[PDB]
């Protein structure tokens, strides 16, 4: 009944506990190392999402935001699938995609002993090859064979490290690249929440999209070709219309990206007081200035809408993270965890575990000021100031303009012009960039002393007498990239000396020199920490056991289980476990592009045309939440019944659960799942694509 | 659900016990004796209060006693921010222009008033609602020398049910009410602006006073010979607390409701009153917000003004939400349609005609009422220099006339009003930008022929440029800046003052303001007279039990249950909030959500004493299904035994439309827990003498 991201190898140790939570299905029907199981119906979608096979003709279900770029690619102004939706009424009408892939995890094997054996060919006791993917791939190819490439078309092999390098798994992957768009709801449904309901529970978003795997006649992976035939999968999920109740058993298979549950207390402090605090501070200034300019000018708004929203993402994540640190007591539990290992190690008579923790603590404290300057210049200038990424003449661009007689002279200018036009594009505003720069630079100059500044920015004190505005003004005034006309003047009569002394080029070069210097000075602190973490985790595994703890996520297939349950976000407030179509209508706002409601959906609601998709009360469910443990990567993970029947599609996590990447939050962290009944409702009543329903296997 | 008269207690008493009341009727209200009613007061003519001890202790809201706490707040031993606690009865601070009113007696005088009324000539006379006429009727029935023969007592007659019911009130008024105790503003106004009209709420909204009188308990103005009043009745304070579905009841003075509005009056309310208020204030607040964020002292200068505007703005939003989602218009349409069908089968068309008369009057005044709200919200309340100083008749004649140093008298009188106008919280540049935005909207909605005479210069003298018009006003004007005033003050000439673009503006927007008012008021009487027939029809058709008369600042009682509600899909607000919520909302950088140091220490140490509930969590506030409105602030909340379990101080925004129609699934009275009040007095105020003097039932 533990909450984590468990390896498929751990199903045996957890199976009895899962039955106690309500699992009524048989273990090897879920995962079988030596046979067909439900795992075979789960896929890694396009490298970053999760998907699931739903029919015996290769039908694949994933999120709408996962298939977003592909729907957009097949969308034109006249025939807009991104806003109207797409529904191929026959298999021939399904749209092929380029740069798309789907990956089955066919076989998983423990190769810890094999890897460790190959590692005792020691060159250096503190070599980092045990975490090197390049090195592990060589070990992977060695065990698989010389040209496993040709002997098994469509199959590839990979070795990954777990538990800081104390466990190694080999994966046999099956990769299909002919995956075509089948079905998609309108943006008003799949993206109903948009950005204001992002990371928010309750939620009413029909976040899904439908695809199909194609292959050759035998079902072997093949690139796009009109002679390809829909894949007949080894296994596919059954659809359940039985729905969910409060406290119902729920489980999830998917590919969680990254977690850091084995952070020391000092690493939590570092994450809070340096990484998050600087990011929050610098971005609040940047977004503040940016917001002000967007409201005052509707044209600035359409240009900086994406940049603003993008900056907000990691900003909100850092806010939620620090909230978890302060109120959930994440630092204290890590501190209790390592203290418990130290006390255990002392009793055992092995001091190496305490020594490893001390090694980490001392290293974190040592690099604090360097890491501070790094994040300050990364958040402040590198990310915060647009003209920091202004064009910088390469070495061979300089030589070609300098004493170089050939008129490749001109070719170098064309390359520079291209980079300038991308910098000063249709969304770029110098006036807005200037105001942002002045605010960001003022804060940066406040926090960073003269001796540690990049070698420009010193001129604010030496040349501009502390006037940041005049410093920024002088840059755009006398530069080549200051405006279109100033660049054309340079392009007409180009000289290496004019670029060498260019105020903006000097800035961009100076801030990037310092950026790389701090980076090179911080990097040798990583290896001693990693080696100590290997010892640390090894001790934790030996002490607490290998059953009631799980390795950090690493884009590897994991399973998680829990119950359908709401939670209390704050005093006197409780969020329930299931949202309804009623909630969609309550949020309807014609003037807001986010909360626009599709006409067909509202008609279905008002006519109560829900068929067999509604519950007993007669209400139409939209989404529900569960106590399962998920993170980025579980984007489109299948949510299963007690009998392994598909009951929903995971698509998000509430913002309170962002601390879950460090420590699972039982009373606050919730997986946000769209009800499969609502999915089938959209397909039936909105899409009208009946062929997809007949294709699926639906249980009572 | 009902704001019932005290006379209707007999009818409801059965239902009240059916829903949980276990208290004898005549102890609640006794028409011919002492009851719990005698412990309820009208506080300072606006709020409600209650007598808490046998030495005249009075509890009310913090926002009710706000003016009085500040009035005693010096330069820097400020009670408004730190709190106030008199450690003995001798340093309890008297307040002038304060009052406390007991409702000593209530009697029905309907037939008396009506037969007096069937003695007036004009059938359309409005004397049946005239306070002057009704008072003269009251003086007649009470006797000529009533006040002289009854010390401290006065008499008053009020109209109910649109003039179909008249009650006579005998009032005992005390004017010596001293300030006793008050929590810090951080507690008394914790919700402040962000959480106003909002549940859950974590505001300890209370303040403490005491009634003083002469040697015999009779009313008397402020005197140091005055002795604390020994009341004939005061509330017992319960520490048993509340649970979900617990019976709860309230006595107080609800100000105004509009239960008997027609469908058209609802449409008028939304499309004109609320929509214009919402639209205009959104524009004004938007400009203010931009300027406040840009300059930190502008933020200081316009913090209060911005907040004040948001108050009715938020209420308007809540009201229109109810109209759109709860279908208030449809319910009124059905209500009047029933009377029409009922009146038809009886051969009585007078009810249908009354409804049409109301609709016709609303229709005809539609354009005029739109212009009124447009200029009131847009300019009178929307633009600051609209209230710039205007030269009166006696200062015009002085500067002009040329015959004294009374000329210079007039100047300093004008200078005084200008300084008050252009004070420390006033910014000419901010007022400039606000004006341009407001006038831009106003000139769009109001045609040239209906403009204030000065505003039509934006087209005539200027090229439609509102900015240039506003710029020209602040330039050239005597009141445009301090330097431009002193120049006038040195060389005062009336022909210049009479041609001032700022004076012309302010005068022409106000005479238009008054012109519309005087033109709209004759429309009130037909609706009123028709409303009398309408309500009389509704009463005769359905009865005297499930329809309450509109609130009119008279003593009412309402009853319900301690229970939360679901504001939206998959969301539920519980019935009771706790001290945990205060800490969850804490933000030291925001003055609204600043948690008091002592209060914070109390929470950390779990030092709750007997004031905690059976779980170990400290209660702060709860909500009930009672039916309250503006005026019910500071009202006593009673349990099943008539014991005080808290003070009402607000109402959730989802229940704003309750003045038109009670919403059982949304409308809730927001009530501070009496346990939390005693906690603040004890572990924060350190005023134990207040605890001991009260009668606390453990």
């Amino acid at each position: 009944m533990d909450e984590g991201m468990w390896l498929m190898q751990q199903l045996g140790r957890k199976y009895a506990q899962m039955k106690e939570r309500g699992l009524k299905m048989k273990e090897y029907d879920l995962y079988n190392p030596n046979g067909t199981s439900l795992k075979d119906a789960v896929v890694l979608f396009d490298g970053g999402c999760t998907g699931e096979v739903v029919s015996d003709r290769g039908l694949v279900l994933t999120n709408h935001h996962c298939g977003y770029d592909m729907i957009q690619a097949h969308s034109t102004l006249e025939h807009n699938y991104l806003e109207n939706g797409f529904w191929a009424m026959r298999e021939a009408d399904e749209l092929p995609n380029k740069d798309i892939s789907v990956v089955f995890i066919d076989k998983i094997e423990d190769v810890t002993d094999y890897v460790k054996k190959e590692l005792k060919a020691i060159k250096d006791p503190n070599s980092m090859d045990y975490l090197s993917p390049k090195y592990l791939q060589k070990l992977a190819d060695k065990k698989a064979g010389k040209n496993f490439s040709a002997k098994n078309p469509g199959l590839s092999v990979e070795i990954k490290a777990f538990y800081g390098g104390n466990l190694y798994l080999m994966f046999t992957k099956k990769t299909y690249t002919d995956v075509r768009l089948v079905g998609a709801p309108p943006s008003s449904i799949g993206k109903f929440g948009a950005d204001t309901d992002n990371w928010i529970w309750p939620r009413h978003t029909g976040d899904f999209s439908i695809f199909r795997i194609y292959a050759d006649k035998n079902g072997n992976p093949a690139p796009y070709s009109e002679d390809n035939v829909p894949l007949k999968p080894k296994r596919f999920f059954n659809i359940s219309l039985g729905g969910v109740q409060e406290n119902d058993y729920a489980m999830i298979m998917g590919f969680p990206g990254t977690t850091h549950r084995y952070f020391t207390a000092s690493e939590v402090d570092e994450w809070k007081s340096i990484d998050n605090d600087i990011r929050i501070r610098m971005r609040d200034i940047r977004q503040g200035v940016m917001l002000r300019e967007m409201l005052a000018d509707p044209q600035i708004k359409i240009m900086y809408s994406a940049k603003y929203a993008a900056s907000q993402n990691a900003y909100k994540r850092a806010i939620g993270a620090n909230w978890a640190i302060k109120t959930r007591g994440l630092r204290q539990n890590k501190q209790a965890m390592q203290d418990r290992l130290i006390a255990w190690g002392a009793k055992q008579g092995t001091p190496r575990y305490e020594e490893a923790v001390h090694e980490i603590d001392a290293t974190v404290a040592k690099r604090a000021d360097l890491r501070r300057r790094y994040w300050m210049i990364e958040e402040g200038i590198i990310r915060g100031i647009e003209f920091a990424r202004s064009p910088i003449p390469t070495e061979d661009e300089t030589k070609a303009l300098q004493g170089n007689d050939a008129s490749a002279r001109k070719e170098a200018i064309d390359k520079i012009r291209t980079r300038y036009s991308k910098f000063a594009n249709k969304d770029y505003s110098a006036e807005v960039d200037k105001k942002v720069a002045v605010a960001m630079l003022t804060e940066y100059l406040k926090e960073i002393p003269y001796e540690n500044l990049p070698l420009h920015l010193r001129l604010v004190k030496d040349r501009f007498a502390g006037d940041v505005q005049a410093y920024v003004d002088d840059i755009f005034a006398r530069s080549v990239f200051g405006s279109e006309a100033q660049f054309d003047a340079f392009a007409a009569v180009p000289s290496v000396e004019k670029l060498a002394e260019d105020p903006m080029v000097l800035f961009a070069s100076s801030v990037f020199d310092e950026y790389r210097k701090l980076y090179n000075e911080l990097r040798p602190y990583d290896d001693p920490i990693l080696r100590a973490q290997r010892t640390y985790i090894a001790g934790l595994l030996e002490m607490d056991g290998d059953q009631d703890q799980f390795p950090d996520a690493n884009l590897t297939l994991r399973f998680t289980y829990g119950q359908v349950k709401g939670y209390s976000p704050r005093d006197n407030v409780y969020y329930g476990h299931q949202t309804t179509l009623d909630g969609v209508m309550e949020k309807e706002d014609p003037d807001n592009w986010e909360f626009v409601v599709d006409p067909k959906l509202k008609a279905v609601y008002e006519r109560k045309d829900f068929g067999r998709y509604a519950d007993r009360s007669g209400r139409m469910p939209v989404a529900f939440c569960a106590t399962t443990h998920t993170t980025g990567g579980n984007a489109g993970s299948p949510v299963m019944n007690a009998n392994g029947e598909l009951i929903g599609l995971n698509f998000d996590r509430n913002w309170e659960g962002v601390g879950g990447d460090i420590q699972y939050l039982a009373d606050y962290q919730r997986s946000i799942i769209v009800d499969i009944r609502y999915v089938l409702l959209v397909i039936d009543k909105v899409g009208g694509c009946q062929r997809l329903l007949d294709e699926m296997n639906i249980v009572p």
